[PDB]
DNA sequence: GACCACGGCCA
DNA sequence: AACAGTGGCCGTGGTC
């Protein structure tokens, strides 16, 4: 049905590409194909023809890119239909379902790829026309960035592997101490990775009261908050707490990471994912480097081994309670405003009420334990919940969600007045103009509505910070390359970069400068900078 | 071996 | 366990 002109293809086509594996980093290169005007070009050899090429244009175009950095070749990705479905609707999160909704079928064949990228591109910008500041996002904002997160997969990050190793012996070594500890307790051993024999051991042998069951089977919870309400009604509970928080970080990131060391780069390589969450979030994979711990005295140790390479530094910026600022911005309240115009910090005055100290005595794990309220009361928390989390009575819960609120008396306008346009238009955006779909706010069961509610004015504050970081993401690329610098890691409303040691103070200020102006608000966006061999080191 | 659902937990 | 929201990976249990 397509025309199948020989390699080498025209100008402008649309590649499709068959991978070994989902990882570019990791994948071989199996079939390389272009097509244009029905055309479909299918290359002989698929490395040496993706040196033909000059743009990686079509669906997942920066994975190829990646893969393209790998072999030492600059092929920056361009267009992508993905991009302009994920901005029509970010439920539109991979190649197979954009395929079933608006046409085609994505199939396994690198001509068929290649041809059905273009179909899509026609189809997703044709729908595109008009929603100019959808347009403006793709232009300014997405397709720029897939260039720049293409370098960041390709770049990867060192990682203290013989740290990691000693690491793991120095906590196995914990580990069955507790473990040994947890059988003398319950009486015989068992497996205690097995939540269903958990389960028998504290709730039936045990008088132990069961607190909740869980969503999908009704099973008795031994979930991390039915334990820590049960911390006074047996010592086996108090064991159990240490094991989990010790095997998680051991399974998920000790053992896990050295081993993904990649052979011919000798770094650490994630996939940042571009078309994966509902608020326009990037997100992290295989490995996922977002979630890397940094809250237990242990988990810091785990950033500890990601460092920069010999004679470079890492550069670490984090914009100041960022969501919040975005709050302020969005809802136009005077007294939100003034607190980040006179430079307070809402996250230390929390931890000052919890803990009963001025805001000078609160120290960092104090202020991290109020982030997670702050964010918490401010999304839809229950005062129930809240009550039981600060250990303080229900009365009290309500008193501190009141005066948060009341502190604020417009934010609890704004909420309202996005959610009444939210029913309205079918669809909540972001400052920007990123829209999420949600169109549970006029159900009529109460808890599927209020679910619905507390997602659909948690996406534009949480939408509204991806944005600004994703705009400075595409506005300091540029300026580190012409540094020597390099960047590295996206957490959100985190980067780590990484410089050589003498020009490194000099990265640091430029991409301070270029975060914190990104785009001016009713209030200044400020950025927590450090300098560091290691991740810790340079967050503190 | 490959794949999945679930509870559970990290940021 | 809950009226916080956004993600991704783990081991267990169970199938094919
Ligand atoms: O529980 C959390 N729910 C949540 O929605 N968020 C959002 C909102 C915040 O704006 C942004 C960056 O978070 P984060 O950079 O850590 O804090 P931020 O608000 O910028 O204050 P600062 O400490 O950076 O100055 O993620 C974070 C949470 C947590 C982070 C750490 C522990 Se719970
Ligand atoms: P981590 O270094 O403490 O957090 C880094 C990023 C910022 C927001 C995101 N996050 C963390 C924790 C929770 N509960 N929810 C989030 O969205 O991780």
């Amino acid at each position: 049905a397509l025309e199948e002109a020989p390699w080498p293809p025209p100008e402008g086509a649309f590649v499709g590409f068959v991978l070994s594996r989902k990882e570019p980093m990791w994948a071989d290169l199996l079939a390389l194909a272009a097509a244009r005007g029905g055309r479909v070009h299918r290359a002989p050899e698929p490395y040496k023809a993706l040196r033909d090429l000059k743009e990686a244009r079509g669906l997942l175009a920066k994975d190829l890119s990646v893969l393209a950095l790998r072999e030492g070749l600059g092929l920056p990705p361009g267009d992508d239909p993905m991009l302009l479905a994920y901005l029509l609707d970010p439920s539109n999160t991979t190649p197979e379902g954009v395929a079933r909704r608006y046409g085609g079928e994505w199939t396994e064949e690198a001509g068929e790829r290649a041809a059905l990228s273009e179909r899509l591109f026609a189809n997703l910008w044709g729908r595109l026309e008009g929603e100019e500041r959808l347009l403006w996002l793709y232009r300014e904002v997405e397709r720029p960035l897939s260039a720049v997160l293409a370098h960041m997969e390709a770049t990867g990050v060192r990682l203290d592997v013989a740290y990691l190793r000693a690491l793991s012996l120095e906590v196995a070594e914990e580990i069955a101490r507790l473990e040994a500890e947890v059988f003398r307790l319950a009486g015989h051993p068992f497996n205690l990775n097995s939540r269903d024999q958990l389960e028998r051991v504290l709730f039936d042998e045990l008088g132990l009261p069961a607190i909740g069951k869980t969503e999908k089977t009704g099973k008795r919870s031994t979930s991390a908050a039915v334990l820590e309400a049960l911390r006074e009604a047996h010592p086996i509970v108090e064991k159990i707490l240490q094991y989990r928080e010790l095997t998680k970080l051991k399974s998920t990131y000790i053992d896990p990471l050295p081993d993904l060391i990649h052979p011919r780069t000798g770094r650490l390589h994630t996939r940042f994912n571009q078309t994966a969450t509902a608020t326009g979030r990037l997100s992290s994979s295989d490995p996922n480097l977002q979630n890397i711990p940094v809250r237990t005295p242990l988990g810091q140790r785990i950033r500890r081994a990601f460092i920069a390479e010999e004679g470079w530094l890492l550069v670490a910026l984090d914009y100041s309670q960022i969501e919040l600022r975005v709050l302020a911005h969005l809802s136009g309240d005077e007294n939100l405003i003034r607190v980040f115009q006179e430079g307070r910090d809402i996250h230390t005055e929390t931890a000052s009420w919890m803990f009963g100290v001025p805001r000078e005595a609160v120290d960092p794990l104090m202020r991290r334990a109020a982030k997670t309220i702050n964010f918490g009361v401010l999304y839809g928390m229950s005062a129930h919940r809240l009550s039981q989390e600060l250990a303080i009575p229900y009365e009290e819960a309500q008193a501190f969600i009141e005066r948060y609120f009341q502190s604020f008396p417009k934010v609890r306008a704004w909420i309202e007045k996005t959610l009444e346009e939210g029913r309205r238009r079918g669809y909540v955006e972001t400052l920007f103009g990123r829209r999420r779909y949600v169109p549970d706010l006029e159900a009529r069961v109460k808890s599927v509505r209020e679910a619905a509610e507390r997602m659909a004015f948690n996406m534009p504050v949480q939408g509204t910070a991806a944005d600004l970081m994703k705009l400075a993401m595409v506005k300091l690329f540029p300026r580190l390359e012409e540094m020597g610098a390099r960047m590295l890691l996206q957490v959100h409303d985190e980067l780590v970069l990484e410089a050589p040691k003498e020009r490194a103070e000099a990265v640091a200020r430029l991409a301070k400068e270029v975060m914190e102006g990104v785009y001016p608000l009713a209030v200044p966006l400020e950025v927590e900078v450090g300098i560091g061999e290691d991740w810790l080191s340079a967050k503190e």
